[PDB]
C-alpha cells in the first residue's frame, strides 16, 4: 500500500525519542480520562495526580513498552496477522489489571493527538486515517481478550 508508507514515514520522527513522545500520549490520556490513573499499581500504591506517574520508573517503563508495541505494529503494518496472538493476550492482561474496552478509544485519540502534535503540518488527513485503521486492527486483536 501507500498508507503503509504514510505510517512508516510518520513514525520515523517520533520513534527516535520514544519516551518524550509516549509522555505526550499518556499526559493526554490522563487529561481525557483521569479514572485511568489508579490502574497503575506499583508497590500496591495509587498515583494521586497525573504528574505523580511521571516520577515513577515503572510507569515510564510502561511508556516504553507501549512505544515498543506500536513499533511492532508499524513493522508488521503490511502483515498484522503475525501479532494477533500476542495482542489477544495483551488484552486479557489489561482486562485483568482493570482496563475497560472503552478506554482503548481514549488511547487511540491520545495516539492521534501525539502524532498531530509531533508532525504538525505533515499530519495530513490521509495520515490520520492510516493510523486510525492500523490502531483499529490492533484493538480488534486485543479485544479478543474480553472472551470474544
Ligand atoms: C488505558 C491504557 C492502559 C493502562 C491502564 C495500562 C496498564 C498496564 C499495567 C498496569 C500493566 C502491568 C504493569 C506494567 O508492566 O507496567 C501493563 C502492562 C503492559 N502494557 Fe499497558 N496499559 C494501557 C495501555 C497499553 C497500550 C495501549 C499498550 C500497547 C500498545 C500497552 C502495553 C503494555 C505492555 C506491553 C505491558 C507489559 C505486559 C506483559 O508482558 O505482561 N499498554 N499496562
Ligand atoms: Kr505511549
Ligand atoms: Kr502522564
Ligand atoms: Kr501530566
Ligand atoms: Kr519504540
Ligand atoms: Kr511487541
Ligand atoms: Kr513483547
Ligand atoms: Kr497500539
Ligand atoms: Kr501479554
Ligand atoms: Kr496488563
Ligand atoms: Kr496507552
Ligand atoms: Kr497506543
Ligand atoms: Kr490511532
Ligand atoms: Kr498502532
Ligand atoms: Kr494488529
Amino acid at each position: 500500500r501507500p498508507e503503509s508508507e504514510l505510517i512508516r514515514q510518520s513514525w520515523r520522527v517520533v520513534s527516535r525519542s520514544p519516551l518524550e513522545h509516549g509522555t505526550v500520549l499518556f499526559a493526554r490520556l490522563f487529561a481525557l480520562e483521569p479514572s485511568l490513573l489508579p490502574l497503575f499499581q506499583y508497590n500496591g500504591r495509587q498515583f494521586s495526580s497525573p504528574e505523580d506517574s511521571l516520577s515513577s520508573p515503572e510507569f515510564l517503563d510502561h511508556i516504553r513498552k507501549v512505544m515498543l508495541v506500536i513499533d511492532a505494529a508499524v513493522t508488521n503494518v503490511e502483515d498484522l496477522s503475525s501479532l494477533e496472538e500476542y495482542l489477544t493476550s495483551l488484552g486479557r492482561k489489561h482486562r485483568a489489571v482493570g482496563v475497560r474496552l472503552s478506554s482503548f478509544s481514549t488511547v487511540g485519540e491520545s495516539l492521534l493527538y501525539m502524532l498531530e502534535k509531533s508532525l504538525g503540518p505533515d499530519f495530513t488527513p490521509a495520515t490520520r486515517t492510516a493510523w486510525s485503521r492500523l490502531y483499529g486492527a490492533v484493538v480488534q486483536a486485543m479485544s479478543r481478550g474480553w472472551d470474544g
